[PDB]
DNA sequence: ATATGACGCT
DNA sequence: AGCGTCAT
């Protein structure tokens, strides 16, 4: 057992959004910025965000007037807006550049607008063997971090940190020993530095990463070093990393699930999850809950880098709060429709560029009294790529919930419209 | 009154 | 198929 066998990391854009309008804005280059989703309520929610405005404290879901009581210098690039909604072509445009690069090494699995997890391991057979045994240098990992190093018996510069640390890890290296773990974290942390080497090359967009064994904890240590550096996390490192490490961190439990690893448990970081065996842990959460939350702890997780760059379900949504909340007949008509265009124009810019047709279409609702992000949805064979067929396609799906007699509005009024294409075929 | 996309379960 | 959960 080790849990080391494979080798999977995590890049990331540093503040993707930003560094996208930055490229078309250079008075926001070296400046602290945020960037804005539409402009009314409160100047408009804030959702990416320099890292020179978050040394001033300002935070995504944050409003636009809010942050700019905390930061003067707050160079505030709009999103674009279209159609009423949002208009995010600009960055996944840009998100698809950055994932060509990324699988000339590997094949990845795209995993946000701004992140991959990629399998390295085939590649890393590769390298390893065009080695003679010729040991790796520190010149070929300019900017890689070594959780948990220096240390034993022991400057103050970060970047001198850096070094001594890097210096001990490579200095203990069996580089014959072809299938040492932290040989081969180690080849794979190469083959990031030239990977994200190569997508500042040919971008502009600058890019930090994370390296261990399975996916949980090469985000982990993604964002351990940030910006412009990767880590790599030893197998050994884990245990170390972990016993400070909040439970509400890693992947899955930032949520409800969360709150009773910790309330039902009785704990507050991951390594405390050591002491309760597998079967043992079983019993409080599920058979595969148990088999996972016991192996994580032990730094071992399963889950596979699944190839895949171009997604499934393209959507299009827009909210309607209080006020706004369309009751009417002919708003849901028009709503849809602005929403059955966008639509419209992503999926044939799929089906140019990927080879698949979309055969399915879910609208969904919420109306003004529910909690739930959704609180209907309702599906329909999207057979033709029109706006105007699947503006009134969704409207028989979804009017037999309008509670009224009064067909001239809309009983009760709806707080939100969503319009998802999934089931792509081969094209 | 913060727009997307995935997945496990039923 | 639809809904809850979770991540960004
Ligand atoms: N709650 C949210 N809602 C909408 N969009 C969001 C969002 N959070 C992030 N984004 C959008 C905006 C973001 O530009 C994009 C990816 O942002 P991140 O992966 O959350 N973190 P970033 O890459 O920005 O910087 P760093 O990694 O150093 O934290 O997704
Ligand atoms: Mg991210």
């Amino acid at each position: 057992a080790t849990g080391q066998d494979r080798v999977v990391a995590l890049v990331d854009m540093d503040c993707f959004f930003v560094q996208v309008e930055q490229r078309q804005n250079p008075h926001l280059r070296n400046k602290p910025c945020a960037v804005v989703q539409y402009k009314s309520w409160k100047g408009g929610g804030i959702i990416a965000v320099s890292y020179e405005a978050r040394a001033f404290g300002v935070t995504r879901s944050m409003w636009a007037d809010d942050a700019k009581k905390l930061c003067p210098d707050l160079l505030l690039a709009q999103v674009r807006e279209s159609r009423g909604k949002a208009n995010l072509t600009k960055y996944r445009e840009a998100s698809v550049e950055v994932m060509e690069i990324m699988s000339r090494f590997a094949v990845i699995e795209r995993a946000s607008i701004d992140e991959a997890y990629v399998d390295l391991t085939s590649a890393v057979q590769e390298r390893l063997q065009k080695l003679q045994g010729q040991p790796i240098s520190a010149d070929l990992l300019p900017s890689t971090y070594i959780e948990g190093l220096p240390q034993g018996p022991t400057t103050v510069q970060k970047e001198g940190m850096r070094k001594q640390g890097l210096f001990q890890w490579l200095d203990s290296l069996q580089i014959d020993n072809l299938t040492s773990p932290d040989l081969q974290l180690t080849v794979g942390a190469v083959i990031v530095e030239e990977m994200r080497a190569a997508i500042e090359r040919e971008t502009g967009f600058q890019c930090s990463a994370g390296i261990s064994h399975n996916k949980v904890l090469a985000k982990l240590a993604c964002g351990l070093n940030k910006p412009n550096r990767q880590t790599l996390v030893s197998h050994g490192s884990v245990p170390q990393l972990f016993s400070q490490m909040p439970i509400r961190k890693i992947r899955s439990l930032g949520g409800k699930l969360g709150a009773s690893v910790i309330e039902i448990l009785g704990i507050e970081y991951m390594g405390e999850l050591t002491q309760f065996t597998e079967s043992q842990l079983q019993s409080h959460f599920g058979e595969k809950n148990g088999s996972w939350l016991y192996a994580m702890c032990r730094g071992i997780e399963h889950d596979p880098v699944k190839p895949r760059q171009l997604p499934k379900t393209i959507g299009c949504s827009k909210n309607f709060p209080g006020k706004t909340a369309l009751a009417t007949r002919e708003q849901v008509q028009w709503w849809l429709l602005q929403l059955a265009q966008e639509l419209e124009e992503r999926l044939t810019k799929d089906r140019n560029d990927n080879d698949r047709v979309a055969t399915q279409l879910v609208v969904s609702i919420r109306v003004q009294g529910d909690k739930r992000l959704s609180s209907l949805r309702r599906c329909c064979a999207l057979t033709r790529y029109d706006a105007h067929k699947m503006s009134h396609d969704a409207f028989t799906v979804i009017k037999n919930c309008n509670t009224s007699g009064i067909q001239t509005e809309w009983s009760p009024p709806l707080t939100m419209l969503f319009l998802c294409a999934t089931k792509f075929s081969a094209s």
